């Protein structure tokens, strides 16, 4: 048989009432929408955002992608020549008379076709920084109109949503690009994402400024590790697969206009059904903190690097929590008693071991590639182990034996706070969630 589309994931029309708390509303339709993995947000009709990037001095290089294995520069006009060009060509119909139901069987018949070379160019992965936002931007080097002002400030422009009041990741105020700021895509017909989740199991919301569909397939969070080992047993791959061993499967073509949310840890990959212009950026909200727990335990058993320290995260919150809301206060006092009574006993098992010494360490101000653990990768920022004698090493409190062989006289802790100090946090947070 061709390919079965899989059934068609939720769609969201908020009111204006409603669309104007982004990540107030993206909590009201969690629970139904984390059962699909993504949803679609179509925005009231006359919210319109103004296309904000200056067309002619945008260019670039896209990344060639062969459909059964997963190079000129170029201008946004010519992509879209060499894009349009090459639709017409190969379904020959014109260019805007495929419907996609067409393009959606022929890409997946030709991802399974060792014998066919069929070979596309896609724009992904572009720093919105390189060339500037889809959208509006405050502090533009463009006069902003009165119109494109009030969409420069808001909340669901991708460049303002992940600084918002209930944006968990504003409270780490280093940089981490890639994370807070918004990356551009500029697809042809047939150009494809694998599947996949975001780092640290963030979500993702992703904006459709023009161009043809953006066609999407989602699993729930709750089917990623089945995901993951239908993958591993018979091997990008085919819906129709997943869905024929059991793993739950949306779909969902976005048009231009439309958003799309990515849940946390739901994998999600699809194809452009022609020439478009994407706009994606990650958040983090109080309900994906435990999801942000696991996957650290997850990257360290992978022994993958961190963006960031999921510990300096809570701690920062814990420290100011009159900017919680008793919904996030909650999440944060949860994730620190855990966090507390872990340090309790990781620090009096330093002590068994012999280490007395011990220097407080502001580890927020070290660079990441001075706060690693050199057994698990982590990012350090409770507490470390180092030696006098060996002063490249550091471990995480959970590898005290990996660090090296001298004696406990020569290893001392680095600690951001003590013992007693904890306490007192986790109490602030208590009150203030009891509010
Ligand atoms: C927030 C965007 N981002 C930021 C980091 N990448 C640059 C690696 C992502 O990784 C998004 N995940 C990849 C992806 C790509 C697409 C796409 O190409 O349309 C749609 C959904 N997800
Ligand atoms: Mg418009
Ligand atoms: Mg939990
Ligand atoms: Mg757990
Ligand atoms: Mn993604
Ligand atoms: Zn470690
Ligand atoms: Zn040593």
């Amino acid at each position: 048989s061709m390919f079965l589309p899989p059934p068609e994931c939720p769609v969201f029309e908020p009111s204006w009432a409603e669309f104007r708390d982004p990540l107030g509303y993206i909590a009201k339709i969690r629970p139904i929408a984390e059962k699909s993995g993504i949803c679609k947000i179509r925005p009231p009709a006359d919210w319109q955002p103004p296309f904000a990037v200056e067309v002619d001095n945008f260019r670039f290089t896209p990344r060639i992608q062969r459909l059964n294995e997963l190079t000129r520069e170029y201008t946004l006009q010519s992509f879209g020549e060499m894009a349009d060009s090459f639709k017409a060509d190969y379904f020959n119909m014109p260019v805007h008379m495929v419907p996609t139901e067409l393009v959606e069987k022929e890409f997946w018949r030709l991802v399974n076709s060792i014998e066919e070379d069929v070979t596309v160019e896609y724009g992904a992965d572009i720093h919105s920084k390189e060339f500037g936002s889809g959208f509006p931007v405050s502090d533009s080097k463009r006069h902003l109109t009165p119109e494109e002002e009030e969409y420069a400030t808001s909340g669901w422009n991708l460049n303002v949503m992940p600084v918002l009041e209930q944006s968990v990741l504003c409270h780490i105020n280093a940089d981490i690009s890639g994370m807070k700021v918004p990356w551009l895509y500029v697809g042809m017909v047939f150009s494809a994402f694998c599947w996949h989740i975001e780092d640290h199991w963030s979500y993702s919301i992703n904006y459709l400024h023009w161009g043809e569909p953006k066609t999407w397939y989602g699993v729930p969070s709750l089917a990623a590790e089945h995901l993951e080992e239908v993958m591993k047993k018979l091997t990008l791959m085919n819906p129709n697969t997943l869905m024929s061993h059991g793993v739950p499967v949306v779909r969902t073509n976005q048009c231009a206009g439309e958003f799309v949310i990515t849940f946390p840890r739901a994998y999600h990959s699809g194809f452009n059904q022609g020439y478009n212009f994407a706009e994606a950026v990650n958040f983090c909200t109080a309900d994906w903190l435990p999801a942000g727990r696991q996957c650290i335990e997850h990257y360290r058993r992978l022994r993958r690097y961190c963006v960031f320290s999921h510990e300096e995260l809570i701690c920062k919150m814990a420290a100011c929590p009159e900017k919680l809301d008793l919904n996030l206060a909650a999440a944060v006092h949860k994730e620190m008693f855990i966090m507390v009574q872990e340090e309790r006993r990781l620090r009096k098992a330093l002590l068994e071991k012999g280490i007395t010494e011990a220097e407080r360490e502001a580890f927020e101000l070290l660079p990441d590639d001075e706060r690693q653990c050199i057994k698990c990768k982590t990012t350090c920022f409770l507490s470390a182990l180092a030696c006098y004698d060996c002063p490249d090493g550091l471990v995480c409190l959970s590898h005290i034996n990996d660090l090296c062989k001298c004696s406990s006289s020569r290893q001392y802790l680095r600690y951001r706070y003590t013992l007693d100090e904890l306490p007192a946090m986790l109490h602030k947070l208590k009150v203030r969630a009891e509010s």
